[PDB]
Formats: C-alpha cells, structure tokens, sequence
C-alpha cells in the first residue's frame, strides 16, 4: 500500500522533540498523515477521508498570527513525539485521538482569548460560560467530523467512537492554560505521595491534559532561533487584543500592551518559571523520556535570561 515518506533530514529530525516543520504550508498535511501512519499505524484512518478532514480542519483555521494552521500542526507534531517516546504507555483509541484532537484544538480562533470575548459580550461567551473558545473548538471539531466522507472514526463502534470522542473533548477542554495550573498542582500531589495511577481514569485524564498543555507550549521547546520568532507571533496576538482592549476603554493587563515591548525579556523569564518550566518538570517526571522538552525549555530560559543581561 501507500506510505507516506518524508526528505530525509525531515526523515529523521521529525522525531526530535525540537523539530520545527518548516516555512512550506503544503508539506504540512503530508507530514500529519505521516505522524498518524507511524504513532497509529496504515490502518487506523482511510487515508481518502483523513486528507478531507484534515483539508477541511486547515480551511477552518483562520489567518491570524499565532493561533493558526502552523500553530496546531506544530502541536500534533510535539504530541506525535510524546507519544513515540513512550510506546507501550497509551491505548490504541489514545493514539487516534490525541494527534486528531491536536490538529483540531484551537479550530476557528480568532486570536482573541476567552477574557476579550466576555468584555466584548461575544455571543460565545453566552454560550460558553467557561473555557469559551476550547469548547467551540470542540463543538467545530464535532462539525467536521459531521461532514459527507469525513467520519475518520466511521469503523469504531457507538462506545468506541464515544469514548474517542470523550478523549478529544477532555484534551481540547485541557488547553485552556487557565486549567492548567491545578490540574499540574494536582498531578504534582500525586506524584510525589505515589497515589499517581495510570489505570485510574480520572488520573489518566489529568496526565493527557498536562501532555496538551506541554504541546501546546512547545514553542519554548524549540531552537532559540524558532523560539525567539513565534514569541513574536504570539505578542502580534496578544498586542492586537491590547489594542481592542484598549477600544472597549479597558486598560489591558501588561502582557497584552504593545507600550510595554521593551518589558518583553522580563515577562518571557516569569512564564517560564511560572508555567512552563513547572509543566515540562511534572511531566518529565510522570513521562520520563519527554526530559528533551525540559532541558530544551530550560536552555530557552538561559536566551532570555542572556537577552535581560544584554549579551544577545
Ligand atoms: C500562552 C503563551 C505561550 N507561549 C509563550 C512563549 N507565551 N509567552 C506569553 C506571554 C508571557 C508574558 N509576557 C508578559 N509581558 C510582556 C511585557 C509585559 C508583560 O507582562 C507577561 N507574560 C505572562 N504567553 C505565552
Ligand atoms: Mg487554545
Ligand atoms: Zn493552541
């Protein structure tokens, strides 16, 4: 049959946890089907209906500066690597949905965070009282499957397919970093008193969450050069929602006020240590052979820490 095959520097260097997939968009959906054929196997997905659903979740990325097409395959990537580094830790019904629900986890964004949608009043937030723009990403998520010829899961059976999509709901719910914090304290506890439980469903559930998150950030995992370049797509995002802040006559909070640029260093040093570092620390510790994504994000807080002492 139909392997996918990649160059061989993208052969092998998509395997490393820092790989970055690189500045041509129509590599990017032949690069998924190869982390799906290898991390879930030839079989898992009709490749006919995967490419449809995989060009109907693109089309439905917006061109925003960070929370983009770029952004979520980028994610499914750090995921695929995850998973590659520890084989025998994860269900067949996991493989498939993790890398799916990676691709669809910011679907529709529209480079606003769910704060901005409740001072603006959008109709999502009405809708969605909590994690406002995770679960519409859920709910598109759910439409494109939907689609004529885009049921991916159509061979599972009913409690299957409800279980995959459980594992795609809770993962996608899982990138709201406001989550985040006490799901990471509560995986924390349970590491260090040993009552962490990986046949535990509930703690299984905790331990996928912290994997989203680790993805989702995985811009401060990558080369400083790549690394240094995001940050400055993730700030375009960040001042623009500043600026409509600034339009409803709300001073924005610091991180979103393009007046403070020059701060940039110092705000870098205290998300590593207050979010990122803490989050690959526990996961390294739960999935230790995902240390790469620690030491990678510890050498990114020793650029910015250089860039604050004026030697880069
Ligand atoms: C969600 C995400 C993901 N990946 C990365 C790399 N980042 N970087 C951020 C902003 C960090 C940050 N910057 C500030 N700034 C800047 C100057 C004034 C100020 O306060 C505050 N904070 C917390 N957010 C993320
Ligand atoms: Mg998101
Ligand atoms: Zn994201």
């Amino acid at each position: 049959l139909m392997q996918f095959t990649l160059p061989v520097r993208l052969c092998k260097e998509i395997e490393l946890f820092h790989f970055d997939i690189g500045p041509f968009e129509n590599m990017w959906p032949g690069i998924f089907v190869y982390m799906v054929h290898r991390s879930c196997g030839t079989s898992c997905f009709e490749l006919e209906k995967l490419c449809r659903f995989i060009m109907s979740v693109k089309k439905n990325y917006r061109r925003v500066p960070y929370h983009n097409w770029k952004h979520a395959v980028t994610v499914a990537h750090c995921m695929y690597a995850i998973l590659q580094n520890n084989h025998t830790l994860f269900t067949d019904l996991e493989r498939k949905g993790l890398l799916i629900a990676c691709l669809c986890h910011d679907l529709d964004h529209r480079g606003f965070s769910n704060s901005y949608l409740q001072k603006f009043d959008h109709p999502l937030a009405a809708l969605y009282s909590t994690s406002t723009m995770e679960q519409h990403h859920f709910s598109q998520t759910v439409s494109i499957l939907q689609l004529e010829g885009h049921n991916i899961f159509s061979t599972l059976s009913s409690s299957e397919y409800e279980q995959v999509l459980e594992i795609i709901r809770k993962a996608i719910i899982a990138t709201d970093l406001a989550l985040y914090f006490g799901n990471r304290k509560q995986l924390e506890e349970m590491y260090q008193t040993g009552s962490l439980n990986l046949n535990n469903q509930s703690h299984r559930d905790r331990v996928i969450g912290l994997m989203m998150t680790a993805c989702d950030l995985c811009s401060v995992t990558k080369l400083w050069p790549v690394t240094k370049l995001t940050a400055n797509d993730i700030y375009a995002e960040f001042w623009a929602e500043g600026d409509e802040m600034k339009k409803l006559g709300i001073q924005p909070i610091p991180m979103m006020d393009r007046d403070k640029k020059d701060e940039v260093p110092q705000g870098q040093l205290g998300f590593y240590n207050a979010v990122a570092i803490p989050c690959y620390t526990t996961l390294t510790q739960i999935l230790p052979p995902t240390e790469p994504l620690l030491k990678a994000c510890r050498d990114n807080l020793s650029q910015w820490e250089k860039v604050i002492r004026g030697e880069e």
